[PDB]
């Protein structure tokens, strides 16, 4: 997974998910009055409405990402061999993993809302059902202000300022930040020969600034490309304009099909895209075989209603035949 | 700048169009009965009919890319600074660059016949007109069997067979083939621990075994991103998931607005990606704010007509509202 | 700087001693009744023999490295930015930089002993003198069983064992050998065309397996190209041949005059490199205008000295006119 | 396997000879009048004087580098696969490659010479003897004013200016040449950080210039790092500091046993390194195993002289006991 923020004008949040495997995903919208039971804090009888992706397995919205009503948003990536989830503690609010968007999104306007939140937390290990048992994750959240990673190690449970509004998988933040460091010369413009004043060397190519940077599918090398990619992006304030930026970001370090093995021929791709207008409350998404931006718009539902609103995504190529 | 082959159970051919700006694109498709007049050649009063994109500024079809309707694609790539256009030369078959498109797709149903042609050819020095000077150019030709590579440099005139069915644009061809030989150990799968024996390293990632694939935009490194990622491509064989994993080839290298500078804050981007199919004659197309594919198919046109049909490009983002 | 260990039959230890500028290096025999008075401890009235390189300024022995008669080893390397050198506190030994050296190597054998004796230190910011502050330091110590890395930063007083036997300069240990994961495939034999099965890559040289390796000066890419160097090194077991390997694995990485420059046309440079032999007590070096091995052998003093023994540093190059 | 030229105030030449079997290495002196036979050219009965290493298993001097006392130096390095030896052809001075060093260097006292010899010649495919037939090679040759490079190929003898004053193994030194271009931005000082404004990154080591220098033992990668650290060198004027500068270059792209495995748990090593003083005509070296230098001086001996002058490689590490 990659995870991103942008800002035009208006302040964008979306991640691609990559995995091997697509969990029937759906659009959900969880409104106002959807009450939330807690195994181990108080309920949520009335919260914040959010819209985001989810596993359409359980009648219960499990979000890989959502943002709510008020331009706070939050997505999971997968953190495997890196996350630990807790014992209860007494004294800490008992959260589980599968609990935490909605405990955050529900009751929370702002990041820094969520930064008191976040200090009595414990994440416990509680599975959703026997079922559908805990993914390894990590946290990105992000409002229209800024963003910040919450990681839950064998340490214990870290929270740190996102200078560039990016995430990824393993390891940990610190490192992810720290090894930025490597590639401070990488530019958008051509270099100078700096190699020798001695010799002349030829600029046979456009794009010579951005040697270095690296190409693979992992994670590392994906939170270097997308940080670049997006720290360097520019386009107009218009939101076709910019969501369109923003999905270029995402695809920079897509996941081809074919590329990333993951043992017995199954392939790690990335499933889909999304874009979230953090002001206007519109979840845009694209598809591994769907080319076309497809946008839902929370607003336009009864954010009054106690039920969750389920959209089934379109994964399939919609062409326009022209002629 | 990027042009590629792909093979599924139909062929395809296609490519991004990189360039700081846009000189009114549009789809053309030259019916067989548009007489070609050649400045220095005979004239094909009747030819193949053609489907491409061409520069709107002009009432002669000055192609970018183009396939004809017996499943031959032809691109032409910049070099700027390689490419050599000729003095006319008494005995050759004295064809300029921008009639080459037409020359080539015109009269030849297959590389074969091509390579027979292009043993004549001699690329000449003529602009079509004083406004429209020509462009440093190379070319790709690909048909459903094979694909060569056509280089006019100040060394003469060279035909390469294409073993990998991409080409970008400096340096010449043989130098850009020589170059996968420094990648020959990437791979789709974990790799072994190579390194020592005498230590244990971790595998924080997935997609490790491409670690030194290049993610930069410039040309030789777009050359060998692109490679890697169409012969390790998978998908089935429909028609949607085989445009589906071209559109995926071609995004892995596209060039994001900002990310290349070329002077006077003027930026590279990919304008533009195509894919055709030769056995359909269909022209699909992306363009950087419009993700969604737009379909042209030759053969819903009179292909007896006597006269260029032309079609604006769907260059604003098409989005399908759900709710 | 880097150091390494080494084993062959007997074990080694020694370092590469990177700077800009070059304080008097002297060879310093600290005898066995050589009083050490320690500024916030207790004192060594009588302790082990060390021998190694110090900075022939002062009237104390300033060790940049040295080794015991016991076989333990000890360097400090630079570690600007990161050293953090405390206050006193009540309760702990301590010990200041500049004592550290000759408290550790004075009263342990093994690296067993000092780790018991570093679980109550305390590195105190005392200068050695007014004129001679402390330098930034971290730490690597030796015998013929393992090593291990000491460092105190802002957040502690840090003890890592070494798997790799080798240390250069920032960032901390952690994240030097997690950085190694990136560095899995790498191989002394030629690897398999791993790209694609569909085309020919050419073998068209040598030492393919080490593509990757990086070759510059920094020190991240020093830990790596020490650490593959030393971890793949063959050679003989006889005395003259090891030391032969050992300082082919330290010239691996040493820093040519002219390549770094640190400010003001001032350039870091291996000043000299050394080799320990733990069982003999013997340190050989060669500097950076001197290629030939000098030897100094510590058993051949006598150990019941109480006053510094010196040798000046053979520092000009010495030639064998044959023829 | 690496040539190189250097100057500081006189000019000097040499090479690394890396292979993995030593064949009897001698330093030979070639008198002027040791009568020169060749098999299909004329003889040379009297020529220039010549001293070098020649492999010590014929009673004629089969050089693999050499240096005359006119101040013309000469070396052949391997190129296995790219080496094309020639059928006799009349009309051309047809010299063997085992012939090439004493046909150059007994007659040539400079590169403009040689260069108006090469004019005229064919290598050609005659072994010496069937127990010694012809390795694959290429050749730099060098004087006080410039290098050139011969490369006998498929396609024919061509003499390149060499811009950089070195050459390794394959491909050939027109690509060797270009890929320099990919290193542009490498530098001695630090980067500025060009990858964004928005964020600051650390300058945790020094060195950070030269990231991306390649440090494996290929041959494309040794070609790189010699030619940066050649053309960044500083030293002083003085001979013993300029060869020591010139030992350090070598230094840099030498190859450690271990870590080159050819098959059969044979390792290519560096099994010894020379630096020839062109104005003076001495034949420094230094061997694996013995890291003294070791000087031969030319003219110490009796150039009017019939027969070959041979002296053993000092191979063995000869120690300076200070103590």
């Amino acid at each position: 997974a990659t995870a991103i923020t942008y800002v035009s004008k208006d302040h964008y949040f979306g991640r691609n998910f990559d995995y091997e495997i697509s969990y029937n995903e759906v659009v959900t919208i969880t409104p106002r009055n959807y009450k939330f039971s807690f195994r181990e804090v108080g309920n949520l009888d009335h919260h914040f409405a959010i819209i985001g992706i989810a596993a359409g397995i359980a009648d219960y919205p499990l979000y890989y990402d959502a943002i709510n009503e008020k331009g706070l948003g939050m997505a999971g990536l997968n953190f495997s061999g890196y996350a630990d989830y807790k014992k209860i503690e007494e004294g800490k609010e008992n959260v589980s993993p599968f609990e935490f968007i909605p405990w955050v999104l529900g009751q929370c306007s702002t990041v820094d809302e969520a930064k008191k939140l976040l200090k009595n937390l414990n994440l416990v290990n509680i599975n959703f059902s026997d079922e559908l048992p805990l993914s390894p994750l990590h946290w990105l959240l992000a409002d229209k202000e800024q963003s910040i990673v919450v990681e839950s190690t064998k340490e214990g449970l870290r929270v740190f300022d996102n200078p560039v509004g990016v995430l990824t998988n393993n390891p940990t933040f610190d490192y992810q930040l720290f090894n930025l460091n490597n590639y401070r010369v990488l530019s958008t413009r051509t270099p100078k020969n700096n190699f020798s004043d001695q010799i002349e060397l030829d600029i046979y190519s456009r794009g010579m600034g951005g040697i270095g940077l690296p190409g693979d599918l992992s994670s590392v090398s994906r939170f270097v490309k997308a940080t670049f990619t997006k720290l360097n992006s520019v386009s107009r304030s218009s939101e076709y304009e910019s969501i369109s930026q923003f999905f270029h970001i995402l695809s920079s370090v897509e996941q081809q099909k074919g590329l990333c093995d993951v043992g017995d021929e199954k392939y790690e791709y990335t499933i889909y895209s999304s874009c979230c207008n953090l002001e206007k409350g519109i979840y845009y998404y694209r598809t591994y075989d769907n080319s076309q931006i497809t946008a839902v718009d929370m607003n336009k539902e009864n954010l009054e209603k106690d039920s969750l609103i389920v959209y089934p995504m379109v994964e399939t190529q919609q062409i326009n035949y022209a002629n």
